[PDB]
């Protein structure tokens, strides 16, 4: 059979996403008919990677972020929005989404986390979020590659954007990880993991 993928970063919190065998949601779909569709630089269908976001916001619901956002979708928007219970695609991955600048929107997908508030929806949100990451890497035939020390790569935070690429000067989300005693790399090793049970490299949970 195949190998358990050996953790490269340690996490309690994965080991427990791991133990309980966590398992994502679908991925639902909630478009909107007048954002706009705008290739990558290098194409409908064509991006480079994926960023990780939080809300910065720690008293709304997936919910209330949705209805901003469709609001507000001039100033930005991004592809989907993860929490403890959901994974909500609000625009195609194939066209770019307006959420992290305009040197990192022509290249990459990007998706909220949205902040939750005990343990347990917590891990949910970062198994979702590193669902959803996999999912794309492998249909778009990407291999993760985390930018976050070198500015290279298939996942970035919009922290790395902001040092690394410059349009955008959000920091985002190391601060909110942390807080929850977490962090971008635990969330990165995760992708990885994820993304290799579904291309059948490692076992799956
Ligand atoms: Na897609
Ligand atoms: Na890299």
């Amino acid at each position: 059979s195949l190998p358990k993928y050996k953790p490269q970063v340690n996490s309690s919190i994965n080991d427990y996403i791991c133990k309980n065998n966590l398992k994502a949601p679908k991925i639902e779909e909630d478009y909107t008919s007048y954002f706009p569709k705008y290739a990558y630089r290098n194409g409908v269908g064509r991006p480079e990677g994926i960023v990780v976001h939080d809300t910065a916001n720690d008293r709304s619901t997936i919910n209330g972020e949705i209805s901003y956002m469709k609001n507000n979708y001039q100033n930005a928007f991004v592809h989907a929005f993860v929490d403890g219970d959901r994974i909500i695609e609000t625009a195609p991955t194939d066209y770019l989404s307006w959420g992290v600048g305009a040197v990192g929107n022509p290249r990459f997908i990007n998706v909220e986390i949205v902040h939750t508030h005990d343990y347990a929806s917590f891990a949910r949100s970062m198994n979702n979020y590193a669902d959803y990451a996999a999912t794309q890497l492998q249909y778009y035939g990407l291999k993760p590659d985390s930018a976050e020390y070198d500015g290279n790569g298939t996942v970035w935070t919009h922290y790395a954007v902001s040092k690394y690429l410059g349009g955008t000067d959000h920091a985002d989300p190391h601060g909110y990880l942390r807080s929850h005693n977490y962090s971008y790399d635990q969330l990165y090793d995760l992708i990885n993991e994820k993304y290799l049970i579904k291309m059948g490299k490692v076992a799956p949970w």
